């Protein structure tokens, strides 16, 4: 087995759909990493496919400090074994989390931080043609003097003759549920700004229904934290309905406020 032979297992970090994924030393190098292991995909299957738009994405990106690096994949008996960096802060959505338990919160300052590193690993993937198309708390992570990466990129598609699968309904833009493909990096904008409102201690969003729709409106969900009027309205304009209102990654990480 490659996967005993030059790894070391040291922890379970994460289960669910997407399968379970272990903190690993590597013997090698001693260095440390995260490795996923799923149900080998269905030839021919959505899952194949989506695992497919995430060998491309890296392919094409490379190493970027705001994604989280993409080293090798392969199989053994019918599972699928990913070895991905290792993000000592966990999720956004651990981090949020661990808020709530503590009774923490991001301050302004730091969900300004939060929005910009994002920001920029978008910008990147943009750049490249590329949009990212399920931004939420869940795919962003942390390693701690902080750094955000971008992550699972099972979703990743082509700005030019895009294959869209929807992203988590609750960071969904209108646009896309309405199978308009034609603005999809304004659609990672309006999935980050509610990550970040999610980040600020926002109640769970909504799947569905009158909240649902008020949103994609333009409304911003209520933050028990006091932010800077003139914070609030970016975060306003980033789930703008018409999508060529929103900012771009490219004018958000040249935007302001710092
Ligand atoms: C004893 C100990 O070390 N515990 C820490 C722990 O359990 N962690 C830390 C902090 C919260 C939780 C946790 C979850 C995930 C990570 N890191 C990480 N890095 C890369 C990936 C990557 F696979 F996306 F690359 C990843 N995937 C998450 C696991 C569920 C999906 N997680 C770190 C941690
Ligand atoms: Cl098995
Ligand atoms: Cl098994």
């Amino acid at each position: 087995s490659r996967y005993t032979t030059e790894f070391h297992e040291l922890e379970k970090i994460g289960s669910g759909e997407f399968g379970s994924v272990f903190k690993c030393v590597k013997r090698l190098d001693g260095c440390i990493y995260a490795i996923k292991r799923s149900k080998k995909p269905l030839a021919g299957s959505v899952d194949e496919q989506n695992a497919l738009r995430e060998v491309y994405a890296h392919a094409v990106l490379g190493q970027h400090s705001h994604v989280v690096r993409y080293f090798s994949a392969w199989a053994e008996d019918d599972h699928m074994l990913i070895q991905n960096e290792y993000c000592n802060g966990g999720s956004l959505a651990d981090a949020i989390s661990e808020n709530y338990r503590i009774m923490s919160y991001f301050k302004e300052a730091e969900l300004k931080d939060l929005l910009l590193q994002v920001g920029r690993g978008l910008r990147y993937i943009h750049s490249m043609s590329l949009v990212h198309m399920d931004i939420k708390p869940s795919n962003i992570f942390i390693s701690r003097k902080v750094m955000f990466k971008i992550g699972d990129l099972g979703h990743v598609t082509r700005i030019s003759s895009p294959q869209v699968e929807e992203g988590d309904s609750r960071f969904l833009a209108n646009e896309v549920l309405q199978e308009n493909y034609t603005h999809l990096p304004k659609a990672d904008i309006f999935a980050l700004a509610l990550t970040v409102v999610c980040a600020a201690g926002a109640e769970p969003l909504p799947r569905n229904g009158d909240q649902w729709h008020e949103i994609r409106q333009g409304r911003l969900p209520r933050i028990p934290q006091v932010l800077s009027q003139e914070f609030t309205e970016l975060l306003k304009v980033m789930i703008h309905p018409d999508p060529e209102r929103r900012p771009s990654a490219m004018a958000l990480v040249k935007h302001s406020v710092l």
